[PDB]
């Protein structure tokens, strides 16, 4: 259970940076104009709304989850040291009494734990649900403006899943940049927001979904761009290819893209949730079998005392090395201000070459 734990702590820390970076986008996307097309007012209010409605879905993320779920890695560090602190207190010829009473605390420590834990995964479960529904509901707005202007709904189409497509390989690489950055001590995360297409100039620049997160090493020393460089330059490629699309339509499909990408970050927060939740479970579980077993006389205290020790000793220095890494690197994100006049893949592309530079290489 302990290393479950830990690895549930680790899931759960470095997607919840992922999704962080991507509601933080999502604020900060400004409302469409098309004050250029008077015939689009209705399309033009109906974009904003939808997207009002993502910027309150993100903000709640931010404000009411994110919060939990450091709190969760403060309390697999309290739990586990107060079961160390356990094996230090109780003495040489400890009774069954007083073993039941110390198996007693820390099994009211992991049940209050286990239960944030399950709250969590709820809260973010029902922002996921109504995600799904909203995403799926802003897609009709998008259809209806390309219906406006006579766009063709299979191009349109065929362009939303490209984006999905190559958003699954974003993803996937800023997972694996975080994941492993996480536990280097010394180490940071990096992150920008970004415009998701090439600049063109008066078109809505979309910021909403344009994310990169990148490790920084000893010296502010940027790592993971040249790898990130090409699933976000692939992206700014497919919006280039489908520069035949109005302008207009382009913009709402982009949010559309942002809609949807957020509600994927709230799966895998849901997945990684759960995750935690289930370590919870098997620890209090754990707890229960061991004050069952010493009750029923099947095991003893010599067993007890030498099970926290051992543990002490081996996964839990895991658990609590991991827990101070996290908090700090939580607390040590990095943010960097993309200019107006770069788009989030040429940000990172730029950092690219100065990694290669860097790396002599």
């Amino acid at each position: 259970p302990t290393l479950y734990m830990n690895d549930g702590m680790n899931a759960q820390s470095s997607q919840a940076l992922h999704i962080q970076t991507y509601c933080n986008s999502v604020r900060q996307q400004i409302p469409v104009d098309f004050g250029r097309f008077p015939n689009l007012r209705e399309s033009e209010r109906q974009i904003n709304t939808g997207l009002g409605a993502a910027r309150q879905h993100a903000e709640h993320y931010l404000k009411d989850i994110q919060p939990l779920i450091i709190r969760n890695v403060t309390n697999i560090q309290d739990y586990f040291e107060t079961q160390n602190l356990i094996s230090t207190v109780m003495p040489s010829g400890a009774t069954k009494e007083q073993w039941l009473s110390a198996l007693g605390m820390v099994s009211d420590k992991a049940k209050e734990y286990q239960e944030v834990s399950a709250n969590t995964r709820r809260t973010i479960g029902s922002l996921n649900d109504k995600l799904i529904i909203d995403s799926n509901n802003y897609q009709l707005i998008v259809v209806n403006l390309n219906n406006v202007v006579n766009g063709n709904n299979g191009v349109l189409e065929q362009l939303n899943r490209d984006i999905d497509g190559i958003n699954a390989a974003i993803d996937g690489a800023i997972a694996g940049i975080v994941v492993g950055g996480l536990l280097v001590i010394g180490g940071a995360i990096v992150t920008a927001i970004g415009a998701v297409a090439g600049l063109v100039t008066t078109s809505t620049p979309v910021v909403m979904g344009g994310i990169a997160m990148m490790t920084a090493g000893a010296g502010g020393v940027i790592g993971g761009a040249i790898v990130l460089d090409k699933s976000l330059s692939a992206r700014e490629k497919l919006y280039r290819d489908r520069s035949q699309l109005n302008s207009e339509v382009l913009v709402a499909s982009q949010i559309g893209s942002g809609y949807r990408g957020l509600q994927t970050q709230a799966q895998s927060a849901v997945t990684a949730a759960t995750q935690m939740n289930n370590a919870w479970d098997s620890l209090t579980s754990e707890l229960e079998t061991l004050n069952a077993n010493l009750r029923k006389g099947i095991i003893d205290d010599s067993f007890l005392r030498q099970l926290f020790l051992t543990a002490s000793q081996t996964s839990v220095t895991k658990v609590l090395d991991g827990t101070k890494i996290i908090k700090q690197q939580m607390a040590g994100v990095v943010v960097r201000e993309v200019p107006a006049n770069q788009s989030i893949a040429d940000f990172v592309k730029r950092l690219a070459a100065l990694e290669h530079h860097h790396h002599h290489h």
